């Protein structure tokens, strides 16, 4: 029966359309923004973790450089 085929497509269509319209419902908008803000923050803390690890490395390395110069006078 054809009306059973049509009804099925009709129902799928409203569903799809409603899914498409859902992206710009206010609640969806906010959750999308919350999601993106959350991923951002995750990354910001990780960038910052790295920044500080590298800065620490710098100071270690700068001290290793001081050691070497000092070592140089104190063998002389």
């Amino acid at each position: 029966h054809h009306q059973k085929l049509s009804a099925r497509l009709r129902a799928l269509r409203q569903r799809q359309l409603d899914r498409a319209a859902a992206a710009v419902e206010p609640d969806v908008v906010v959750k999308r923004q919350e999601a993106l803000a959350a991923a951002r923050l995750k990354m910001q803390e990780e960038l910052n973790a790295q920044v500080e690890k590298h800065k620490e490395k710098l100071k270690q390395l700068e001290e290793e450089k001081r050691r070497q110069k000092i070592e140089m006078w104190d063998s002389m």
